[PDB]
DNA sequence: AGATCACGCGCGATATCAGAATCCCGGTGCCGAGGCCGCTCAATTGGTCGTAGACAGCTCTAGCACCGCTTAAACGCACGTACGCGCTGTCC
């Protein structure tokens, strides 16, 4: 599987939010696993509200 | 004078006579949502290099702990007064 969200199994974009943390100024460098990590919060938190 | 029965008055509950507002059921037209299509930009793949972070060794500062005194502060008790709380009435 190409996209990173099928490799970390989640429906929400980790490359987008990988871009986001980088493009945001909030640090110097962003982890590999920072991006699938929140990711998957944010899709969490998402599923949890929709439910 | 006391007890029982009947009648009248007062209070509570149900019904009701209504009528008022809400919710519901149906038909209807709509526009907002879901979906398909095409295009392209942003994400992925591959590779490099460099520094950020991980790891080990050492240092010594600060946290923990312990003891013992002394004494400020908490705890306890009691009297009472004044504040909380309930009841009531009036006016807006």
């Amino acid at each position: 599987a190409k996209t990173r969200s099928s490799r970390a199994g989640l429906q929400f974009p980790v490359g987008r939010v990988h871009r986001l943390l980088r493009k945001g100024n909030y640090a110097e460098r962003v982890g590999a696993g920072a991006p699938v990590y929140l990711a998957a919060v944010l899709e969490y938190l998402t599923a949890e509200i929709l439910e």
